């Protein structure tokens, strides 16, 4: 199991333009479009990003070459982020592929709020850190994902996914 493989898990694949849990426009493997109500800003975005008009719609090879986007500019995030590569370095192969998960998901910023939490990684408190991961709108809104992230934290292993 690999990173995309879990996170083609976790966000489903779309060929349309579509909702995500939090109402906005996304297209494929969770490619955040706008936050804006309006397909039609959506139905521009997604030209834009793809170079064509596409009326919102997208083949799998337009989906997948976003994906490879995405995960490229999340790890490339990770690594310009002085707080969150400090966590990164320190952790396992397993242990990254989980926050690189949250960063694709959640945004840096996003995920550099998590204060407390990156210090229990940091530190290998795994049991400890879980638990205060747990307690965040991000695990109130989306559970099952969010249980699957924070488990692979917890033991270092591909287990919640080799079950889907």
């Amino acid at each position: 199991m690999n990173i995309f493989e879990m996170l083609r898990i976790d966000e489903g694949l779309r060929l349309k333009i579509y909702k995500d849990t939090e109402g906005y426009y996304t297209i494929g493997i969770g490619h955040l479009l706008t936050k804006s109500p309006s397909l039609n800003a959506a139905k521009s975005e997604l030209d834009k990003a793809i170079g064509r008009n596409c009326n919102g719609v997208i083949t799998k090879d337009e989906a997948e070459k976003l994906f490879n986007q995405d995960v490229d500019a999340a790890v490339r995030g990770i690594l310009r982020n002085a707080k969150l590569k400090a966590v990164y370095d320190s952790l396992d192969a397993v242990r990254r592929c989980a926050l690189i998960n949250m960063v694709f998901q959640m945004g840096e910023t996003g995920v550099a709020g998590f204060t407390n939490s990156l210090r229990m990684l940091q530190q290998k408190r795994w049991d400890e850190a879980a638990v205060n991961l747990a307690k965040s709108r991000w695990y109130n809104q989306t559970p099952n994902r969010a249980k699957r992230v924070i488990t692979t934290f917890r033991t270092g292993t591909w287990d919640a996914y080799k079950n889907l």
